[PDB]
């Protein structure tokens, strides 16, 4: 009879070489399940030891009917109490779970199935051919469980401080919310949390539950970019040279969609006046970005949108990644204000956002860094299929520079004052809940201002309790990490 002192698959690290499987040690009490049944002096014993009563011993009793000797798991038994049960032939083994309470990563990490140890989905099922029986702890009973040189372990680019900061910040979030967070300079995935959350050691309880409690909306559920888009039109116009750092526009608050008498209101309604390429942009003005997109047809603006990105998988190492393919035909209104038929995950938004971010030198996002061995040696290394690019830097630089004015003086001037400021562009993505109007709410961006580390897109979806905006959980983040 074999008792498994781990789950055998090898431990997911992060980029400083911190554990985030395999953490919270806990305890195995194996005796034989004659001695229990037939001797009150035992049951006793394995109570006092572990706290636990007659319910819950037989409850363990009758998960394992058919098995001649019994393990329950516990912990806290001290060294006295171990020899004590050990001369009453109860043997005690420290044993490592899977995922700890904390369950820090959940939907980036998966789960596994409790017979097979097999991955079922994110890093346990894409890399399941590496971590599967390739970190094997067990004993013999009716009575090897130390490392091997052949062991492997995966270490990923997620940093434990800054995804536990921004676990802390979702948590306090009711609304579902998506966010990511990565390196500008390399596109290394710092972090990714996906609310609402389920239990990695309950597939059950959330299996019920109603709302996408499995969804890694980060890498799966895409969204209308609406203003956020306007970074892709301001792109698009300086690369195709339709317009120059000298763009006026004077917005009256609505405007003739090209030839017909159909009407594009601005938000503002009495109008912005006379704005700068500068203060379009920072403003969001709805009309100036029809004008500007006028100028370049739908075709230049998806080309654009595919140059930056948005037309393909991130492919950052987890398999189940979903994208929306470019529409067939759509009005150069709809693409202006980034509503209807194109949509794209937070995931794709960071990677076009780490793009402008870093001057045009596009890094691919990527999860995962090494295989690694029981010293922490490498054995391989992992990296992106994708080819490096360097895309019109520029107008990625320019793109940039507006994009900082938007923090200061624009539609998120609310973060004017956070420690070394940023660059960012909010957007707000019409959908339907039930045939309700309902918002999700984007903004994506870089902190510092100056030097950038972190490129960083949030997603809160509305809900019939209403909408929200994104830029306090984007200030809650860069206020964590100064
Ligand atoms: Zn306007």
């Amino acid at each position: 009879e074999k008792v498994e002192l781990n789950s055998g698959r090898g431990i997911i690290y992060d980029r400083n070489n911190k554990k985030l499987t395999d953490t919270s040690k806990s305890q195995v009490l194996i005796v034989e399940k004659e001695k229990l049944n037939n001797n009150y002096k035992i049951l006793e014993l394995i109570k006092k030891a572990t706290k636990m009563n007659d319910l819950d011993i037989y409850k363990a009793v009758q998960e394992q009917l058919t098995r001649p000797i019994i393990q329950i798991q516990t912990k806290n038994i001290d060294k006295s109490m171990k020899k004590e049960l050990e001369k009453n032939g109860i043997m005690v083994e420290e044993k490592t779970m899977r995922y700890a309470k904390d369950g820090l990563l959940s939907h980036t990490i998966g789960y596994i199935k409790e017979d097979d140890k097999s991955g079922q989905s994110g890093i346990e099922k894409s890399m399941d051919s590496v971590l599967r029986n390739s970190n094997e702890k067990y004993i013999s009973a009716f009575k090897t469980v130390d490392n091997k040189d052949k062991d492997r372990h995966l270490k990923t680019t997620i940093d434990y401080n800054i995804q536990k900061k921004l676990e802390q910040i979702l948590n306090k979030e009711e609304n579902p919310t998506a966010a990511i967070i990565s390196e500008a300079s390399t596109g290394e995935i710092l972090a990714m949390c996906s609310r609402p959350n389920f239990d990695q050691n309950d597939i059950s309880k959330s299996l019920k539950g109603k709302n996408g409690e499995f969804e890694n909306r980060v890498i799966k559920a895409t969204y209308p970019p609406g203003s956020v888009f306007k970074m892709v039109v301001l792109f698009s116009a300086l690369e195709n040279g339709v317009i120059d750092e000298n763009y006026t526009y004077n917005c009256t608050g609505k405007t003739k969609v090209g030839n017909t008498n159909e009407i594009l209101r601005c938000n503002k309604r009495d109008g912005h006046g006379f704005q700068n390429l500068r203060q379009a942009f920072s403003n969001s003005c709805n009309p100036a970005f029809l004008d500007i997109a006028m100028k370049l047809g739908k075709e230049k603006i998806l080309k654009s949108a595919e140059k930056l990105h948005l037309f393909e998988k991130v492919d950052i190492g987890l398999d189940e990644e979903k994208i929306r393919e470019a529409p067939k035909n759509i009005s150069i209104r709809n693409l202006a204000i980034g509503q209807e038929n194109i949509e794209f995950t937070p995931l794709q938004i960071n990677q076009m956002t780490q793009i402008i971010a870093n001057n045009g030198t596009f890094k691919p996002l990527y999860l995962y860094k090494s295989l690694v061995d029981n010293n922490m040696n490498t054995i391989k290394t992992y990296k992106s299929s994708k080819k490096e690019e360097l895309i019109s830097p520029y107008v990625c630089t320019q793109v940039k520079e507006y994009m900082k004015s938007v923090s200061r003086i624009g539609t998120a001037k609310d973060l004017k004052d956070i420690e070394g400021g940023c660059g960012v562009k909010t957007g707000t993505a019409q959908s339907s809940l039930n045939k309700k109007a309902i918002d999700h709410g984007w903004i994506t961006g870089f902190y510092p201002e100056e030097r950038p580390k972190y490129v960083i897109t949030v997603l809160v979806e509305g809900t019939q309790k209403g909408n929200k905006s994104a830029t306090p959980i984007f200030k809650e983040i860069c206020e964590s990490i100064k």
